[PDB]
């Protein structure tokens, strides 16, 4: 009834898509939602709009899109919330609702993270 | 002797550019680097070129930079490593150039989070 839907930017290059995979993949190890789906803003398929109308489609009520951005910026502002319809200019049913999230930010385990990568882990 | 240097993508908004502040800010309180700077690849200051002088300039001759970026791209492949002199197109300091995040099991805990509003 609930579906997790992950966005990126998309690139040119397979290393943006690539990332949204291994991330939904291992958020289905967790058996936290019933429905995970990966769309990309740009370059690349599935797009934003194909991935919540496959959640639509496999029966989920409510849509948790969740921006896999480090900061804020024009795509979180603007181009993402347009395509979900939540702001000026897909059909979202009347009973299906989207919770749109919060990008990732300077989360203290982002800075865990750069620890590792400056250590070469 | 040893510095970090934490470059991102820069914006025309300042949320790019108040993350790496932040982050920076947090690794200093960890008292692991004697100097830790940021650097944004475009469109803000400092630039990578300023970061990396900075650095220098306090004394550091190990510089470690890290990629405050998700997945590998042009810019992680070809930009920053032409900015830091590593590929064709500093001293006797050496540049240290790191990975970005990718697919980390604490990016999945933080987006974990993020969809429930944490
Ligand atoms: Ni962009
Ligand atoms: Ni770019």
């Amino acid at each position: 009834m609930e579906a997790l839907v992950l966005v990126g930017h998309g690139t040119r290059l397979p290393y943006s898509k690539e990332l949204l995979v291994k991330l939904a993949e291992k958020v289905k190890e967790r058996n936290l939602f019933p429905i995970v789906e990966i769309g990309l803003m740009e370059f690349s398929e599935p797009t934003i709009p194909q991935a919540v109308k496959k959640a639509i489609e496999q029966g989920a009520k409510r849509i948790i899109v969740v921006p896999v951005f480090l900061a804020h910026g024009i795509h979180t502002t603007r181009d993402i919330p347009r395509l979900l319809g939540l702001i000026e200019d897909l059909e979202i049913p009347e009973d299906v609702e989207i919770i749109y999230r919060e990008p990732i930010g300077a989360d203290d385990r982002i800075v865990d993270i750069i620890i590792d990568r400056a250590f070469g882990r």
